[PDB]
């Protein structure tokens, strides 16, 4: 038992991290087969990246993979990411995919500096398309990912920090999550909301782990739940959410709509100085998947 | 910015995990050079492990490393761990050390099942020498570790779960942390306490990240702080603790004893529906080291 914020084993991604240096900008890149993916603002000198990139040669890009100099033989820009074609394919390339995730979905982040991984933690893509990460200078280019058996599904590359200390970035094809753009002009996060289906998943995790104090005899309609949810800045719960929580409902014997009644009362009354899973807040960065994976034992390799 | 519960990159340990099977017991083992380390209760059939181990041959131990059968050519028992000598040294062996940590020190856990890593999270060794982990059937043999530049310092191997859902285990030389023994007889955790120096470190992390609301104009003596600390089930703070928090004190300009005054008032008055670092509880599983590493940028390779 127990319940922890669990990242995927990072080793398959660690063997892909590289340093990309050109001019006075150094950042992290991601080396899969013979391409190195990195944020496009590595390009030298309110920017126009087309104009800036036609002015560069291959030999301007210094790519260090360990103690080895990688030779750039081609380059192209796709959205906000640069793709540097190197003369060597990465022997540690895992089976992988590029995936653009939906808000509410979680992933693991391997924080890197100078192509050297520093730590791994678990994140969610917030409803306003930021992540509450942990990132310092030089972290851009670090990626977020999920692993499914033997396949790394990369879903995030880090670019910037917003004034409120949250983080914005792109999928691996360079498309920002949310309305953000890669230039140092005024922009800010939209107002965020709580990921309701995830909170319910976490409540089910509590029940699986022996915590029951927050349950009740009440029930509620989907409509009536959403009316109280909206009041507490929670995302609406759809029938689709209900269906994903099906198998957790069936493991525990608590109908989804019964767990909604318990959540409703938690919102209306607070937790009164009690904790759920060692937390005094309702936690919303576990998906229904995350819960099932951690309380059944699904490994990856 | 931001502040996350950050585990070390796990890749260096993932390449050491193996399956150890003998009789009807299968668990995880740790393959460094030509030895496989695993919990001794893999031994067949209130136990007497000497007697049980003299009755086994090498060919009773099935060790799977990937799709490869490892051949056991020797075995020895050291405390509660078994050391299986295999005919092949692990080519992915990192630079490493075996270290027995003090309570309050944190580490990363790579949860494994059948020699296949499942996830990584960060833990602390509680003052009562348990860890609040996340572990299912077949997780014993999973290790906890720290990384310092290029060196893995293994400090924990997992053995058992206690009735309260916390976890007990050994160092890599087989010595249990705490008073626990590896047999299925009544035993339970001592009463735990909060790791005071870690809570203070986390408060400094809050200040580094821009949170200041909990500070105050008051100050306090070391003695007077410990008198209120003891009342709230906190560990005593020693002058040695004070000195470790030195460099965090100097980064922030808040004398250690001034941060103690702020902690004192937090304990006496609660947090009044505010949060520190997205937490509504005082968090005690970050060491002063962890904070400095995460808010300065120390990498490892
Ligand atoms: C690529 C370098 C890098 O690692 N990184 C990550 C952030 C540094 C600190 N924490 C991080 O996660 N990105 C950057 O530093 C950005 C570099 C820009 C170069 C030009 C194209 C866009 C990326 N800069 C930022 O992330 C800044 N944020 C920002 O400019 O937001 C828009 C904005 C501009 C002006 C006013 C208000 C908002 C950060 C570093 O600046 C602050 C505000 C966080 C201090
Ligand atoms: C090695 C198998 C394994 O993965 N594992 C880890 C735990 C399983 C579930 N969560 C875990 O972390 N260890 C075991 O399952 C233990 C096997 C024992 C074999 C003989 C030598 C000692 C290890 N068993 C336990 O951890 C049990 N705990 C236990 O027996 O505690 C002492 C005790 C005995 C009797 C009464 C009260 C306390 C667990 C699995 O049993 C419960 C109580 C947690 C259900």
């Amino acid at each position: 038992s127990g319940f922890r914020k669990m990242a995927f084993p990072s080793g398959k991604v660690e063997g892909c991290m590289v340093q990309v240096t050109c001019g006075t900008t150094t950042l992290n890149g991601l080396w899969l087969d013979d391409v190195v993916y990195c944020p496009r603002h590595v390009i030298c000198t309110n920017p126009n990246y087309e104009d800036l990139l036609i002015r560069k040669s291959n030999h301007n890009f210094l790519v260090q993979a360990g103690n080895v100099q990688l030779r750039v033989i081609g380059h192209s820009m796709q959205n906000c990411v640069l793709k540097l074609k190197v003369d060597t394919a990465n022997p540690k390339t895992p089976k992988y995919k590029f995936v653009r995730i939906q808000p509410g979905q979680t992933f693991s982040v391997l924080a890197c500096y100078n192509g050297s991984p520093s730590g791994v933690y678990q994140c969610a893509m917030r409803p306003n398309f930021t992540i509450k990460g942990s990132f310092l200078n030089g972290s851009c280019g670090s990626v977020g990912f999920n692993i499914d058996y033997d396949c790394v599904s990369f879903c995030y590359m880090h670019h910037m920090e917003l004034p409120t200390g949250v983080h914005a970035g792109t999928d691996l094809e360079g498309n920002f999550y949310g309305p953000f753009v890669d230039r140092q002009t005024a922009q800010a996060a939209g107002t965020d909301t709580t990921i309701t289906v995830n909170v319910l998943a976490w409540l089910y995790a509590a029940v699986i782990n022996g915590d029951r104090w927050f349950l009740n005899r009440f029930t509620t309609t989907l409509n009536d739940f959403n009316l109280v949810a909206m009041k507490y800045n929670y995302e609406p719960l759809t029938q689709d959410h209900v269906d994903i929580l099906g198998p957790l409902s069936a493991q525990t014997g608590i109908a989804v709509l019964d767990m909604c009644a318990s959540l409703k009362e938690l919102l209306q009354n607070g937790m009164n100085g009690r904790t759920i899973l060692g937390s005094a807040l309702l936690e919303d960065e576990f998906t229904p998947f995350d819960v099932v994976r951690q309380c059944s034992g699904v490994t990856f390799q």
